[PDB]
């Protein structure tokens, strides 16, 4: 059966006829749903699968080319037990693999994703030059740009490329004393093994982690990304001049190095991708998450707010003017940035394009509704289908 | 094996093996999952459970009088098709369905739960007193207190008992030749259906529409609630005064009435219940709900907002002091109200009672997370599991 999709503020309906070409298998079954949960001839079934995907999307499938290249990828299987894929396949991939993540809601930008091939990466060293390019292309000092940029792939008898940050700018986490965390307690794991592995390590409260690149069969070695590269914003409210006091501050660039690209069987466990911040991501979760940064009820009592009672909604409203100032602070400095009511209204042109493309979408509605003002937005009041398709972004374990 | 469980906040982990018992199927499948849509053999199968359930509760489980009710539903059900409830098992069922209500996030109260029994309910109008005095005991003058009045059974050789209205109170919906739409949007079908019924409609913006009960085999007939016994509460402002002059209201008691109860078997078609409100339902989703008051644009006009661009943040500002607004107007009239953190707060504490209880608790995440500030709320970092349980309520087709 196609399961029906209804949005329940317009009354529109449709239907997902793409959940049922999903490949691989969820956690969910009839029995109970776990959807809120955060977590040889195998390879060439999804080979031959994504070969079809890519010759069916330059409209050629059927052709000789189409069928020399599925042979191709077979006899390279049967004398290495894997295959390389051609850059055209690889840059088709790696939109795909973005476009098919259900947990983003900037997917409308699927297609002008720029792909940045490193599979001719030699080492550390070379590994680190790709990345401080690729933070350069994408920041381009402000006017930020989606990018991801593919390290060789896993392959037989030997180690894997990894960057050891789960994202390429990260803020120190210094675990303290009496039990606190100065700085962002999330990055406290990795804060450590920058410091074990000879970082020096500081005392501020947004101090820019080191990147642990790690080689092929070889130890991770530290990097320092030249500050002049991380850029940040101060941030700052419009009417309340005593914030900008506060001395907080993020940075532009968004970037996951920690998530594992599958295409057409192939892993690659490093291939960082970064696009641009969506406010809410810095001023609600970052930023106020009691697990986090937790300066909810400091600015609460800045705000001169009631924070005695929970009637008052400090919390509420300490939140909101958190998240204006992120957005004011980004557009002063210049630096790309979206709110979560313009991020949302067009993830809803998104669906109903991918409805005419491919007829339905996968999203995660738990992770396509924003932290705050959730049925302020069109994603709430829209029924949404989450499933599995390939190419793909995938978590995976630390190199640790 | 059973499902993993983790809250993000704090790290701690459970094993719902509650789950493992679900006495029915889900719209999940590995392939995909749906969790964010809305919407004799087999009797004597939930009946025996049921009982067994009732048994184990009072601590009587494979005692004479056990087995004795077991014989005699099986009997009944062997000569008559259906069997009889005992008082005592009602009032048991009754608070189990509520128990086992995945989206209801105030379910702490469970416990404490009044059943009037109406299964010797015979006409529309004796349908209609069993309802006001549902009403008065509920409201109790402000101080509300859980209800449940259930009419009698669907039977084989005749039609239900239904109410037609999907609560005991509601405003009506005028739809207007311009195309708008005066009072309450979401109710326009059964304010259209009261009219041509018999009913003079009024032309206000808070009408509490008239019951339309349906007695067996029979037209429905429409019933004038007493205003005596509608207690509404005028919305105003702690500071922003022109607020009460806008002539918002809501009422005080929220009643389901549309919904089927399932025991042991046993379908219940008619059988509203009712608690207090949660005050994001009223500030966020009637009020602030493009497809209800969709009353947010004229409040941020009023506050003075620039509602030229999203990123100002006016939505988000508007809906916090309209839900400030509703508390604060509770409170003044002295009617039981909770907002959304003293809510989600006392529903974690629900869980942990529920996991020493029965080893777990099925929730629907999309439903507990309040509407606004969700991240905000201690249960949005807070995994779920979703299952059928029974006893149970369930949604039912229009009797219409
Ligand atoms: C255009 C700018 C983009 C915006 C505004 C955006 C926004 C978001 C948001 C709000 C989330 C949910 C919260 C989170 O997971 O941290 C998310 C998740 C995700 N996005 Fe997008 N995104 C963008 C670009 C990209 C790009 C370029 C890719 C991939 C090539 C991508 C891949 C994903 C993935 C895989 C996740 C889930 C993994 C995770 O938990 O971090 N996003 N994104
Ligand atoms: C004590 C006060 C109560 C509060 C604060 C509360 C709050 C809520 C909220 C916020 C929802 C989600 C909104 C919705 O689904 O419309 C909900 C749903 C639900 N509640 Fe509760 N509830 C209360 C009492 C009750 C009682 C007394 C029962 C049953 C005897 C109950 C049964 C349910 C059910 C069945 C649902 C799903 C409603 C639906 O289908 O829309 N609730 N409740
Ligand atoms: O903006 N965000 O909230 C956000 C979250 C997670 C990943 C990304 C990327 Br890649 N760009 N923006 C992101
Ligand atoms: O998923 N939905 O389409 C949807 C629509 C309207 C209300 C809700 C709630 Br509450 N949870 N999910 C919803
Ligand atoms: O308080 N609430 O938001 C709410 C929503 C939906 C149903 C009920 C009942 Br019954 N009591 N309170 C409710
Ligand atoms: O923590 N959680 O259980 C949980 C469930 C569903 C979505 C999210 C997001 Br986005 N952060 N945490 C979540
Ligand atoms: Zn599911």
């Amino acid at each position: 059966k196609f399961p029906r999709v209804k949005n329940w503020e317009v009354g529109s309906i449709t239907y997902d006829t793409l959940s049922a070409q999903a490949q691989q298998d969820g956690p969910c079954t009839p029995r109970r749903c776990l959807g809120s949960l955060v977590f040889p001839e195998q390879l060439l079934s999804q080979a031959r699968d994504f070969i079809n995907q890519y010759y069916s999307s330059i409209k050629r499938s059927g052709s000789q080319a189409h069928e020399q290249r599925l042979q191709e990828v077979e006899a390279e299987v049967a004398a290495t037990g894997t295959y390389q894929l051609r850059e055209s396949e690889l840059v088709f991939g790696a939109k795909q693999a973005w476009r098919n993540a259900p947990r983003c809601v900037g997917r409308i930008q699927w297609g002008k994703l720029q792909v940045f091939d490193a599979r001719d990466c030699r080492s550390a060293q070379e590994m680190f030059t790709y990345i401080c390019n690729h933070i350069k292309y994408a920041t381009n000092r402000g006017n930020l740009r989606s990018a991801i940029t593919v390290f060789p792939q896993r392959c037989p008898g030997r180690g894997d490329f990894r960057i050891w940050n789960s994202q390429l700018v990260r803020y120190a986490g210094y675990r303290q004393q009496d039990g606190s965390v100065r700085g962002d307690p999330a990055n406290v794991e990795i804060t450590e093994l920058c410091i074990q592995h000879g970082w020096t390590p500081g005392n501020g409260r947004f101090d820019v982690l080191p990147l642990l690149l790690q080689a092929p069969d070889e130890p991770p070695e530290l990097f320092l990304l030249p500050p002049e590269l991380v850029l940040e914003v101060p941030l700052e409210h419009p009417t309340l001049e005593w914030f900008a006091a506060l001395g907080l501050r993020w940075y532009a660039l968004p970037a996951v190095s920690n998530m594992l690209l599958e295409i057409g069987g192939l892993e690659f466990p490093a291939a960082p991708f970064s696009g641009w911040y969506m406010s809410t991501e810095i001023g609600t979760r970052n930023l106020c998450d009691p697990h986090r940064y937790n300066i909810l009820e400091d600015v609460a009592v800045c705000m001169d707010l009631d924070t005695r009672t929970t009637s008052s909604l400090w919390k509420d409203k300490a939140a909101v003017e958190i998240n204006v100032a992120v957005l004011h602070s980004y557009q002063l400095a210049k630096v790309t940035i979206v709110d979560h009511h313009a991020a949302t209204a067009s993830f809803m042109k998104h669906l109903e394009n991918e409805q005419k493309a491919r007829g339905g979408c996968p999203a995660d509605w738990a992770w396509i509704v924003p932290p705050i003002s959730g049925s302020l937005t069109p994603v709430f009041h829209q029924e949404m289908v989450n499933y599995f398709l390939s190419p793909a972004f995938r978590y995976q374990p630390d190199p640790w």
